[PDB]
């Protein structure tokens, strides 16, 4: 081991400048950060600066500086797909050529309808929720009708919420196995179908511990999973451990908040693992690219870089911070959906004594993953090239 640890942050969306093939996905003219440094007149990252995110590229608040104190560059996508299932399974090593829908604002109406005719019931909803909102909104409707409410969040999620008391619970997951088969078809890709029982009464409703989650495991065998058999610590930090459907994690730390997020962060640097501690940061994308909100995307930009000099406080020397996005979603570029970009790459370490040095472009994500495979010495992924020998 060169490094005993590795902190690994993806931050959620925070793309860097149009792919070289944004053309294909619709994205001809985006920029998650530079558009925010613009929108914002100009950003405040100091410590991002200091590792050299500017170093990298550049925009409105950000200039490069003299000696930056980690490695710097940009990583290309490989894979087909710009949703965060594709992203983060990329970056543990693998290519995906069969990508997820997104479905920022719901589902088309052909996938409904063969989902009412499947089952018997009928459908009411088809928008992006939270679970409580959707159901303060039609929980009542659901119980006096018997429809179906089907809503999503900001990602690749399709979640179906019905009383217990309106609909049994194996009726319920019945609908939720036909719908998992249905959106397991190249156009409709849903990565986690959910059921999403309610009881309580109108106006005082609550979720219950009936759900189920029809999730789909990674395409392979990911450096989480080679890492967990080797007997190492995999700690899954967010929604970290829904996107790799618990596949070779070994503890889980759930999330409300970027904020709580980077609080559970120094929790693991406060525990002793040998391993890597993986942190996914949602907030950017679920509340402010989907939500088309430049400023207060900026604002959590500044908020989560000065939480940084608490993790640089608890780095040790063995220690190898990771600073990544798993794709881009522009608040300014048009529609909700995300966004085909580069994505900015970050090594930190407290023993890099003097300073780092720009990396050649990372040409797959999952550069990351054999990264982190040659560090711990387990099996090396079927992609990417490792850059710890230029650590
Ligand atoms: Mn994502
Ligand atoms: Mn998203």
């Amino acid at each position: 081991n060169k490094y005993k640890r590795i902190f690994l942050v993806v931050m959620d969306s925070v793309g860097i400048g149009e792919a070289p093939d944004a053309e294909q996905f619709g994205d001809l003219g985006s920029d998650t950060i530079g558009h925010i440094a613009e929108h914002m007149n100009g950003l405040q990252m100091p410590n991002m600066v200091k590792l050299g995110l500017g170093n990298i590229r550049e925009m409105k608040g950000i200039s490069k500086v003299e000696k930056p104190l980690g490695y710097y560059t940009k990583m290309q996508e490989k894979s087909t797909g710009k949703d965060t299932m594709t992203g983060h399974w990329e970056i543990m090593g693998l290519y995906i050529d069969t990508p997820f829908q997104v479905f920022p604002e719901g589902f088309p109406k052909e996938l409904l309808d063969e989902l009412e005719e499947k089952t018997g019931r009928k459908i009411i909803g088809n928008k992006p929720a939270s679970g409580t909102e959707i159901l303060d909104e039609l929980g009542q409707e659901q119980m006096e009708t018997g429809s179906l409410i089907v809503y999503t969040s900001a990602d690749s999620v399709l979640q179906i919420a019905a009383h217990e008391e309106v609909v049994p619970l194996d009726e319920l997951y019945k609908i939720c196995k036909i719908a998992r088969e249905l959106t397991l078809d190249e156009k409709y890709m849903v990565g986690r179908v959910i059921a999403r029982p309610f009881v309580g009464e109108p106006g005082n409703f609550t979720r219950t511990p009936n759900r189920h989650d029809y999730a789909l495991k990674p395409f392979g065998r990911t450096v989480m999973n080679e890492l967990k058999d080797s007997d190492y610590d995999v700690i899954a930090i967010g929604k970290i451990s829904d996107i790799y459907d618990g596949e070779g994690v070994t503890e889980s730390l759930r999330t409300k908040s970027n904020m709580d997020g980077m609080d559970k962060l120094v929790d693991t640097l406060n525990m002793d693992f040998t391993g890597l501690s993986f942190l996914n940061l949602v907030d950017f994308d679920a509340l402010f690219g989907h939500r088309r909100d430049p400023q207060g995307y900026g604002e959590a930009l500044q908020e989560y870089d000065a939480r940084l000099p608490e993790v640089f406080a608890k780095l040790k020397e063995d220690d190898l911070l990771l600073i990544t996005a798993d794709h881009g979603n522009d608040p300014i570029h048009p529609g909700t959906d995300h966004t085909r970009e580069y994505v900015p790459l970050l090594a930190y370490s407290p023993s890099m004594k003097e300073g780092g040095q720009e990396l050649p472009l990372r040409q797959t994500f999952a550069d990351i993953g054999a990264t982190v495979a040659e560090n711990f010495g387990v099996k090396m992924p079927e992609y990417g090239t490792s850059f710890l020998n230029e650590l």
